[PDB]
DNA sequence: CCCTGATTCGC
DNA sequence: GCGAATCAGG
């Protein structure tokens, strides 16, 4: 998958409640851990 | 051997 | 913008 605007909002929820890049990587499905902790540094969390 | 985030740069 | 393959550890 890519990043939609709703895969993106649920990313946000996730690691605001704290949950590890590997965890929301399994709950989205079709990124890795690595493609998890991009996408958080890339919108600056 | 399970796990954590951080970084580079070809794509 | 994206993320594999490291890096650097726990």
């Amino acid at each position: 998958m890519s990043w939609t605007d709703e895969r993106v909002s649920t990313l946000k929820k996730l690691w605001l409640d704290g949950l590890s890049a590997s965890q929301i990587a399994k709950q989205l499905g079709g990124v890795t851990r690595n493609a998890v902790i991009g996408k958080v540094h890339r919108l600056g969390l």
